[PDB]
């Protein structure tokens, strides 16, 4: 409708102007989710996040990300996945319109500050997992992938409630490179290029995930990507005739193949005391060929969430076009995609 009023203030050597609504801003993550801020959002009532873009239309990578991240919330709409409360600029027309500001909900922690300071029962698992399922499930239905899916970005609230944060936006290889949760999540396919992969890689995480809730210890820490590999393949086995047909990087192929074969061990011995349903789930979720991974909707019928699974509750996403992925397209066309975006988003009922 008409437009609200606004007002500035200086938050870690940067300003921000917001309108009035939006009150008690104080930063958060410790610059770990970029520029964000908690606020009072008066109007709702609600705790919010406000990400801030930094100068998102310095370079066509710059303003073609900026249109992906406020494209992608804009679409999503389920309990479990973050979605968009609200985009403003304070910007009067497309000529002064340099700053995009987003805002969602503010889960309260991410399920790292949980997993680390917390005891997790059996059914604390099963809850986190159905829900991360769930919201998977709605992501892959409109033809995202996640790809970067680890404890950090997974918020949630005082009820285990959780939202899954940053899908679709795909490192440096320094932030990947050594002993770092950046990379002990990620599929192997995708670590080592193995081939064009797909929204399978993030059902590998799933299981990496769901493993460390259950034992409190990360899967599999890895000191670099080659002593990752080592440790995952200790696991699950070596690759077998199939899926090495399947690893399209020669190189890859090639280097897989100069290891000592190694079976998959025996799950119920590596996850002792664990409920053997969740044994079963994990040996379907960590399948070194992405091929013959659990899907989520598959994981959402499995018995182990007999208590919390709805069929008629997991519902999937409307379809998303994505053509603009394809498209090059100049800063000033990415720019005015990005503020036709803006101006007519309708906020949630
Ligand atoms: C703590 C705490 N509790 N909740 C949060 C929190 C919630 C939402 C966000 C958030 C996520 C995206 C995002 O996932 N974009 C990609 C397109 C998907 C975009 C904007 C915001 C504010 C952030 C940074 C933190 O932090």
């Amino acid at each position: 409708q008409e437009r609200p009023t606004f007002y500035r203030q200086e938050l870690n050597k940067t300003i921000w102007e917001v309108p009035e609504r939006y009150q008690n801003l104080s930063p958060v993550g410790s610059g770990a989710y970029g520029s964000v801020c908690a606020a009072f959002d008066t109007k709702t009532g609600l705790r919010v996040a406000v990400k801030k873009l930094s100068r998102p239309f310095q370079s066509i990578i710059h303003a073609k990300r900026t249109y992906r991240e406020l494209r992608l919330l804009k679409h999503m709409k389920h309990e479990n996945v973050i979605g968009l409360l609200d985009v403003f600029t304070p910007a009067r027309s497309l000529e002064e319109f340099n700053d995009v500001y987003l805002v969602t909900h503010l889960m309260g922690a991410d399920l790292n500050n949980i997993v680390k300071c917390q005891k997790l029962t059996d059914d604390h698992v099963q809850f986190l997992i159905y829900q991360i399922l769930r919201g998977l499930k709605y992501i892959h239905s409109a033809d995202i992938i996640h790809r970067d899916l680890k404890p950090s970005n997974l918020a949630v609230n005082e009820d285990c409630e959780l939202k899954i944060l940053d899908f679709g936006l795909a490192h440096t290889d320094d932030e990947m490179t050594g002993y770092v949760a950046t990379r002990w999540y990620r599929a192997p396919e995708i670590m080592l290029n193995w081939m064009h992969y797909n929204q399978t890689v993030d059902i590998w995480s799933v299981g990496c995930i769901m493993a460390e809730l259950l034992t409190g210890r990360t899967l599999f820490p890895g000191t670099d990507h080659i002593d990752q590999l080592k440790l995952i393949l200790r696991l699950v086995g070596t690759p077998g005739a199939e899926l090495l047909k399947k690893i399209s990087s020669e190189s890859a192929r090639n280097y897989i193949q100069s290891l000592t074969q190694m079976p998959k061990m025996n799950f119920a011995n590596v996850f002792i005391g664990a409920n053997p349903l969740a044994v079963d789930l994990l040996e379907k979720m960590l399948v070194l060929d992405s091929d013959k991974r659990i899907t989520a909707a598959q994981a959402l019928a499995h018995a182990y969430f007999a208590q919390y699974h709805d069929p008629d509750d997991e519902p999937v996403a409307d379809p998303y076009d994505q053509s603009f992925e394809s498209r090059d397209l100049l800063i000033d066309e990415w720019k005015s995609l990005t503020y036709d975006e803006v101006i007519s988003f309708v906020p949630p009922p």
